[PDB]
């Protein structure tokens, strides 16, 4: 029984975007302390029609109406120690991302919205529900999402922690694990103005995103970037030096959607030399944004995602695992780096599947 639960939020006000309730899938383990509250990613829209495009075809992204009522966890929310050597005793909670906001916003639906974008407190009402259930006892609460999800964890596991510190709830440790939602605001392969939603650049769409969402950002990035550049927020080399909470960074240095918002399209064709220093470019340049983050999984390959992988156990970087990682991870923020245990882990070879251990796309 690998299975987590459903559970629609008793607080019907927090909702997807068609206003059905939100929720979260829950399997606990009794008797442990730690709890994985897991941001599911999936893009995101930005205006009417791009939105109601998303209802028609990707409508378990906008609505709980006809979510199941369990899944089976898989990778980090696995409960079997086979598959998930870090934290298979934990507590597994698997967010839906049913708000196609990158998790930021705090808009209900209403006569002046056709949709609501509530994934900021969606986190929120989870949170607080969960303290009912058997997470006011807990020691680390590590929120954790992959894509999408993983920027999410960036805009809010600092809301985390200050929601349980306001509720009385200080020795909780809060903690993020961001995977395949370090994005840059680089120059592209291609260009093209923002006329509709393929040619629309991520600054640009985000920029109109935040204002159809009324997305929130971090409260010390937001006083940096100010009115009307709360966009520079979602991108994470920008909000990582602003948070407080301890952060583990898992990016792929030739992440497809990166590629993909840049306006590469790889066909298997030669790559010639423009695309070449391009892609090499990439890399080196994800590599430095990455210099000073002290707990990061960054391997050479062309991919999208890691976490919740069933074989997300086969890559390494240096001959390091990432639930080694993260184990080394948990052992570096107990009451000086660790022997053998590291917890920074980037490649440096400058080409995708220079790593002989990335996936083999199978
Ligand atoms: C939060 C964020 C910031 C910066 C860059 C990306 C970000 O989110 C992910 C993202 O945009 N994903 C996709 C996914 C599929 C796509 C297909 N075609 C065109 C564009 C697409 C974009
Ligand atoms: C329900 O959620 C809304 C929106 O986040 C919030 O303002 C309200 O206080 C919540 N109600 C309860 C009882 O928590």
């Amino acid at each position: 029984n690998e299975d987590l639960r459903l559970h629609l939020l008793l607080n019907t006000s927090v909702t997807c975007n068609d206003g059905s309730p939100a929720g979260y899938y829950l399997k606990e383990s009794r008797g442990s302390r730690r709890w994985l509250l897991f941001l599911e990613g999936g893009w995101y829209c930005f205006n009417r029609e791009n939105c109601d495009s998303r209802y028609d075809t990707m409508r378990r992204l906008m609505s709980s109406r006809d979510w199941p009522r369990t899944r089976t966890g898989t990778g980090i929310l696995s409960s079997q120690p086979e598959e998930n050597p870090y934290w298979w005793n934990a507590n597994m909670v698997f967010i839906p991302y049913c708000s196609s906001d990158v998790w930021s916003g705090a808009s209900s639906k209403s006569e002046k919205n056709e949709y609501a974008f509530m994934g900021a407190l969606i986190i929120q009402e989870v949170v607080r529900e969960l303290l009912g259930r058997g997470l006011s006892g807990a020691k680390v609460l590590l929120l954790a999402g992959s894509s999408a999800g993983g920027t999410g964890v960036l805009l809010n596991v600092d809301r985390v922690a200050e929601q349980l510190e306001k509720l009385g709830y200080p020795a909780i440790q809060v903690r993020g694990l961001a995977d395949s939602g370090w994005f840059l605001d680089n120059k592209q392969y291609r260009h093209t103005d923002c006329v509709d939603t393929i040619t629309c650049a991520p600054t640009e769409a985000i920029r109109r995103g935040i204002r159809y969402w009324n997305g929130v950002v971090p409260e010390r990035c937001r006083r940096q970037f100010q009115e009307g550049e709360e966009w520079n927020c979602f991108f994470g080399y920008k909000v990582y030096p602003t948070l407080r909470s301890p952060v583990f960074v898992v990016q792929w240095l030739f992440d497809e959607a990166q590629l993909t918002v840049d306006n590469v399209h790889l066909t298997g064709q030669p790559v010639q030399e423009g695309l070449r220093l391009y892609i090499q470019n990439l890399g080196r340049e994800l590599r430095h944004t990455l210099k000073d983050v002290p707990a990061s999984f960054a391997p050479a390959c062309l991919s999208h995602e890691i976490i919740i992988r069933s074989h997300w156990t086969d890559v390494q970087v240096k001959g390091t695992s990432l639930p080694r990682a993260l184990h080394c991870w948990d052992r570096s923020l107990h009451d000086t780096p660790l022997k053998g245990c590291p917890v920074h882990l980037v490649d440096s070879c400058p080409w995708p599947h220079c790593n002989p251990s990335c996936p083999t796309g199978t």
